[PDB]
This record gives C-alpha cells, sequence and structure tokens, in this order.
C-alpha cells in the first residue's frame, strides 16, 4: 500500500503512508532468511513487542508488512539525524546537555529491559535524533535481525563478555555500551583508542582507559561502575537511575502502552 | 636534516628525501616522551635495533634511527607499489598461484622475522605493501610494541585479529601472527573476508569458534592449510615451520637469501635512544 521510494538483506528504502499521507522508512529484507533461523521466534516475539512499543525515545515501528519472498518492517522517520553528528559540529557536549541526553536514553533502555528484550548492538548510529531535538533509539530488537574494500566500526563499545564469542547477560551488555556512550559525549572521543585492535582490546578487557580532566568525579565513578568489565559486578539500570551525577535535574516519564497484544498477532504476523 | 629533507606527512609518517645519496624515505616522527615512558620501552628499544640490522627483500626496511632531546625519527623504506589488497579490488580473488606466490613471501618474511625474535602483533591488510617491481613487503613489523599505535572514521577489520586476543590478555605472538597470515591468505583467494563483518557481537562469535566456509572452488590441499592455520586453539594451531613443510605451500616454492650482520652489539641498542 506504502508509496515507497528508494533505497545486503537491509535496504532501508524511504517511503510514504498515502493515505495519511506520511512516509516513514521501511527496512527491507528476504522472507525465507529470516523464517529459517535459530532466533525466528525470538524476532517474532521481539517485533511483536516493539510493534506495540510507545516511547518518546524509542524509535515505533509502525507496522510489519509481508511478501511471498520479503517482509516489510515499518519504521518512524526521524529527521533530526544522528546525535553525534551534534557532537561532531561540537565536539564534545556540555554536563548539563550530556546529562539530559544519557537520562532519556537510559529510560528509553530501562522501558525496552522491562518488556524483555536486549539491544546487543548498541551504538551511535542507532542514537537519533527527532525534530524537536529528542533522543530517540533505534534497531530495537532488530539486532536478531538476520546478519568489502571499506569496512567501518566501531566495536570499540562491544562489552567484554562478548569478546569471550560465548554467552552474555543482555542486559549488562547494554549498559556497558550506555558507559561508552555517555563517555563519547562528554569526551569527544572513544575511552580506548581504535588504531590498536590488539591493544583496544586489552584496554577493553581490563577497563583501562584515560578519563579527560574536565569530568567531575562523580561522573567518573559513575562510568567506572558502567565500564566494569564483569556483567556482575557492574551497576544495574536501577542502580544507575538512583546514581548522584544520574539524578540531577532528572525526572521519570511514565508511558501508558497495551499489555502485549494477542500473540495470534505475534503468530500472524509473517504469514 | 640530519642527512634527510623532509616533506609532508603521510605518530606523524612524512615523507622525506635521503639527501647525501639523494635517495627517498619515508620517516616516522613520534615524541621521545611517550616512547620512554612506556611499559615497553626497553621491548621497543630491542625489536627496533633488531628491525635497523634485518634486511629482507619482502621486509620494509628500517635504514637508521634519528634521536632527538624532544622526540624520535624512525626512517624506513619507501614502497611505491602500495596496498596489495588495491590489487583484490580490481580483479577481485586472485588466482590460486599468485596467491601462493605472495602467501610465500608473507610467510618467508613473518618467519625470518620471529626467528630474529620478533612478531608482528597486528597483521593487517595497511601493512601489506607492493614495490614497483611487484613483489611483497610489509610495515610496521617490530612498532606494535610502539605505544599507542598509531572519533567517527575507524578502519579497523576486527577479522584477522587472533581469537587469544579477542580475550585482552596473553598469547604467544607467533601463533597471532599466523592466525592473520591464515586470514590474508584466504581473503586473497576468495575476494571476502571468512567471518562476516556485520553483526559484530555475531561476529565475534563466529571468529572464537572459528567457524568459516570456504568456497567451492578452493582446493583440498589449500583448504587443509587454511582450516589447520585456522585453528582457534594457539597450542593446536600450526607453527611455521609446519606451513613451511605445508604440500600447497611446497609447491614452486624456494627459499629466499639476504645477508646480514648478527645483531650489532647491543649497547648500540641502549645507546639507539640516549
Amino acid at each position: 500500500k506504502y508509496e515507497v521510494g528508494r533505497t545486503t538483506f537491509a535496504k532501508v528504502k524511504f517511503a510514504r503512508n498515502t493515505d495519511t499521507g506520511d512516509n516513514v522508512a521501511i527496512k527491507i529484507m528476504a522472507k525465507s532468511t529470516i523464517l529459517k533461523n535459530r532466533m525466528v521466534d525470538q524476532i517474532k516475539r521481539e517485533i511483536s513487542i516493539m510493534k506495540i512499543v510507545r516511547h518518546p525515545n524509542i524509535v515505533r515501528l509502525y507496522e510489519v508488512l509481508a511478501s511471498k519472498s520479503k517482509i516489510y518492517i515499518v519504521l518512524e522517520f526521524v529527521t533530526g539525524g544522528e546525535l553525534f553528528d551534534r557532537i561532531v559540529h561540537k565536539g564534545r557536549l556540555k554536563e548539563d546537555e550530556s546529562r539530559k541526553y544519557f537520562q532519556q536514553l537510559v529510560d528509553a533502555v530501562a522501558h525496552c529491559h522491562s518488556k524483555g528484550v536486549y539491544h546487543r548492538d548498541l551504538k551511535p548510529e542507532n542514537l537519533l535524533l527527532d525534530t524537536n531535538g529528542n533522543l530517540k533509539v533505534s534497531d530495537f530488537g532488530l539486532s536478531a535481525l538476520p546478519q568489502l574494500n571499506d569496512t567501518c566500526g566501531t566495536p570499540n563499545y562491544v562489552a567484554p563478555e562478548v569478546l569471550s564469542g560465548q554467552g552474555y547477560d543482555g542486559s549488562a551488555a547494554d549498559i556497558w555500551s550506555c558507559g561508552v556512550i555517555l563517555f563519547v559525549i562528554l569526551a569527544g572521543y572513544l575511552p580506548f583508542s581504535e588504531t590498536d585492535l590488539p591493544g583496544l582490546y586489552r584496554k577493553i578487557n581490563a577497563a583501562e582507559f584515560d578519563c579527560p580532566p574536565w569530568f567531575s568525579a562523580e561522573v567518573k565513578f559513575l562510568i567506572h561502575r558502567i565500564l566494569d568489565p564483569n556483567p556482575k559486578t557492574r551497576i544495574q539500570i536501577q542502580g544507575i537511575k538512583k546514581d548522584p551525577w544520574f539524578r540531577k535535574n532528572y525526572v521519570p516519564i511514565r508511558a501508558r502502552e497495551e499489555e502485549e497484544v494477542n500473540l495470534d498477532d505475534i503468530r500472524a504476523v509473517f504469514d
């Protein structure tokens, strides 16, 4: 139905909903590849949960469309660009602005975490801004989505546990990345410098980083707790939400969403 | 300046001309402060000196070292040929025999370095280089020890990196260097990375598993060598000796020969920087 524009399995073409004349980005994918997948059921569940998710900081997926060969996911279009574009214009950002933004991210992540969903590839590409300027997080519950001369990063955030190549607590992983994002906003670089990869990994494993001088002591403390390499000893979302630095000028959003709509919808999600 | 007329600027590498002989070189220029006050000043010294003394047709040469009260200057052979992988872009895969040539050169070079007691620690395409003649030459050998080598723009692939390295702890350098050669060889032949770059956490999963799917066009013996090289276990990973003995590796191969003096008085090595 959508008046689609343009544009290996994730050609996110632009489009518009003709009937309400609104244009929303569509992530398109081979129907086959997904439906056969170890995570297929989780994909369905995660897709369905989010589909019903409604939060000021989370980019929404309006609808899922089905084809014989392809699946179309309909996702809100955020013009405000990437937040880190804003950083690049300025280098680092201010404590206050940064805290406003970090709070938003944490709240959105908490919301997603509450519904049993984890990101697992939380990075700045995902960080986005709505026209009014609010943070919308993206690719949430989309990570499970199946899978030359130039390859661009960055695996800097990738939590140590992931480095192991085994199993990781999703929440612990997401928070770790959240720690890094916070770090980049304030400091205007990555806590662990990319150029030397083996050394980068050693640094990540040791959690040894160069703090900037301008970071206040608390922020540093919060970051150390966020950037614990050990998932068991690392801070909880709850823990950080109750932080002294985090707490400042804080205010809790509260959403009003449907209790998870009939799974029947979930089973019928793809056909 | 100190025999050299410097240009600008490719850590900061710069183009330079050796005036006295009137020949041309690239120079790495860095602060004295950063190098001397590093956990690894001693290792840096040893390896640097070894390189200065090394001489091999496939290894980018370290002519000499210049020291200032404020900074350290490293002179290196200049190669016009550029990245080998540019060649891959043109024709996708390289052919089996040619790929074998290059692999022979790379293995020879690494082996020579390894014998001399030095390990690369960061073998990636940037380092693989070509000369006017079309021969391969390998850079940043003995410079991984170099401090903090070298924002949004990042051009690093972790695919080559060995798994043990992934941990962030300890490994024998050689096994890691062998792993990269394994990846390097694979990419040449196949015209892609063994493990998909995207979905990085799954990417790391693949690497630690050492799960990769060879193309059909790969011959059985090459597959064997790749499999043996791409052992996620570094105690069960093939040594340079093994790979040199390997069948597919044996084919048409001829040991390179070069002459360098026994490592010049370390006293020189300690006096390298002052």
